[PDB]
């Protein structure tokens, strides 16, 4: 697994971007991320895919918009998102990446599918 194969992690802090605190963004961090973080299948989704350590040499040849819940946590914390939808899109990207890279019905896919169902359940309680 060649050195330099991992990209830098996604950007999580941009001081140029304006910042606001929103009941929806607060819900995404305090409820949604918390609940998914603690799920029995969360571990593989908690940090950027380390292609070297996990022996996935073609990951970043295939996946050009990587996303993970560690990145999302940091983005919420740093007020990276102006609206809830930007954050929801990062979650969707994380699940879609798994469905692109992996064969349907593989173990990691079933793990993603369970998390995604829980995510969508929690998203339906998103406040006004
Ligand atoms: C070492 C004991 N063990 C198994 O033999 C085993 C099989 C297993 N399967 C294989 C069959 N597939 C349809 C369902 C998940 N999941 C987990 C499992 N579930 S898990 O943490 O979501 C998981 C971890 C690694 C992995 F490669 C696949 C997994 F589903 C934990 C522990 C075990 C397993
Ligand atoms: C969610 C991001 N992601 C993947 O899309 C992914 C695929 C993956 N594969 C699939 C191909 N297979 C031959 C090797 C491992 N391993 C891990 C992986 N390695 S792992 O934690 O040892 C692991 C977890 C669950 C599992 F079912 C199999 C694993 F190898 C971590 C994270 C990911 C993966």
């Amino acid at each position: 697994v060649p050195r330099g194969s991992n990209p830098p992690p996604p950007e999580t802090s941009n001081p140029n971007k304006p910042k606001r605190q929103t009941n929806q963004l607060q819900y995404l961090l305090r409820v949604v991320l918390k609940t998914l973080w603690k799920h029995q299948f969360a571990w593989p989704f908690q940090q950027p895919v380390d292609a070297v350590k996990l022996n996935l040499p073609d990951y970043y040849k295939i996946i050009k918009t990587p996303m993970d819940m560690g990145t999302i946590k940091k983005r919420l914390e740093n007020n990276y998102y102006w609206n809830a939808q930007e954050c929801i899109q990062d979650f969707n990207t994380m699940f879609t990446n798994c469905y692109i890279y992996n064969k349907p019905g593989d173990d990691i896919v079933l793990m993603a599918e369970a998390l995604e169902k829980l995510f969508l359940q929690k998203i339906n309680e998103l406040p006004t």
